[PDB]
């Protein structure tokens, strides 16, 4: 109980901040989160050696593809983490312990390819979940773990309590499905705009926890140039092996997922940040002001992609 995680001077300050990289060190990225769990929610939300276990066991049902993969967990449960410590008094007890989670389980067992391409496979998870294919699979997994013996984090919650958190993680998971993601966010703006937002209308959280679990799940796009332009590779790796597997079906995938139009990335970067990042990030920084960094660090990377358009880079 006495025992607190501590980071090198470095981390401890930067961690702080939206555009925190966990870094290549796979190793750290454990007590990273446990840091994070301390701070965000108390010492004493989870028993150590249970919430130790939970993660390991997490680690181990992601899968070593280039984008969706335990590094993306930690680093969707940093941003997660950079939102809530910023809008403290928010938040109940019960939503800091679910949503750090909810973000660490949010692609258990991802293996680098869509709802769509799922569909089109005939993969069995496309007749077991119609919608939300992957997502309704993400859920199934953070439940399996939880049921494994010593894995039950949550185990000193009321019967409601543990039934609200895991309603609380199943949502968050699920509103990480980018096709939900637009309906959520015009629902929100007009709420915001029209004055109707109530954040003690339960529908209206579930919508605004919505909304942050996309901006934690995109929150690439937040961080310096280097970064973020690094990371574009890596979904891209994901991307190109889809269209491959789309080809070896007899079907002309999307030009973003074909490798032979490489030449119209950046470009596909500006639709992106001008359809889902930017708009993402504005209404969330309008509904909790303390998130406008990562609208500011989004607007500074879509000029960065300008200028590769430009060929200034
Ligand atoms: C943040 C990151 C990694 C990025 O930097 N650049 C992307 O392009 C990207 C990212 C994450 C998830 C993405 N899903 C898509 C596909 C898509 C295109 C248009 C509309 C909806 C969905 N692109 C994604
Ligand atoms: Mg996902
Ligand atoms: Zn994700």
């Amino acid at each position: 109980g006495l025992m607190q995680f501590t980071l090198p001077v470095r981390l401890c300050k930067e961690i702080e901040l939206f555009h925190f990289d966990i870094g290549p060190f796979e190793n750290m990225w454990p007590g990273i989160f446990v840091y994070m769990v301390h701070r965000s929610c108390g010492t004493s939300c989870f028993e150590l050696e249970k919430l130790c276990r939970f993660i390991m066991s997490v680690k181990k049902n992601y899968r070593r593809v280039p984008y969706h993969n335990w590094k993306h967990a930690v680093t969707v449960a940093h941003c997660m983490y950079a939102i809530l410590q910023n809008n403290h008094t928010l938040f109940t007890d019960l939503e800091r312990k679910g949503l750090l989670i909810a973000c660490l389980c949010h692609d258990l067992d991802h293996r680098g390819f869509s709802n769509s391409y799922l569909q089109k496979f005939d993969h069995p998870l496309a007749a077991l979940y119609s919608t939300s294919t992957m997502e309704q699979h993400h859920f199934s997994q953070t439940v399996s773990i939880l049921q494994l013996e010593g894995h039950n984090i949550f185990s000193t919650l009321s019967s409601s309590e543990y039934e609200q958190v895991l309603e609380i993680i199943r949502k968050a998971i699920i509103a990480t499905d980018l096709a939900l993601y637009f309906g959520n966010r015009k629902q929100l703006e007009e709420m915001y705009q029209t004055g109707s937002l109530n954040l003690n209308n339960q529908s209206h959280r579930d919508r605004v926890i919505g909304l942050m679990m996309t901006a934690c799940d995109l929150c690439s796009v937040t961080k310096l140039w280097p970064v973020t332009k690094l990371t574009a590779n890596d979904i891209y790796a994901e991307f190109w092996a889809e269209g491959d597997e789309m080809k070896k079906l007899g079907i002309q995938p999307i030009p973003m997922m074909d490798r032979d139009k490489k030449d119209e990335v950046p470009q596909g970067q500006l639709g992106f940040y001008n359809a889902v990042a930017i708009p993402c990030y504005t209404t969330l920084t309008q509904i909790l002001p303390p998130t406008e960094p990562l609208l500011k660090a989004c607007r500074d990377n879509l000029s960065q992609w300008e200028k590769v358009i430009r060929g200034e880079e």
